[PDB]
């Protein structure tokens, strides 16, 4: 409720939260990659019905 994380402390820095962020980052990258693929596919479909 005040962005206490900006203090950086062990009371939060846990392995669970770390792994969680990692998975989130991986998903964010996967979504983007899939988005670019869809766009590229569309461009091809247009010039190649």
């Amino acid at each position: 409720m005040s962005e206490p994380v900006s203090l950086l402390t062990p009371s939060d820095l846990d392995p669970l939260i770390l792994t969680l962020s990692l998975i989130l980052v991986v998903i964010l990258v996967l979504l983007t990659v899939l988005a670019l693929l869809s766009h590229r596919r569309a461009l091809k479909q247009k010039i190649w019905p």
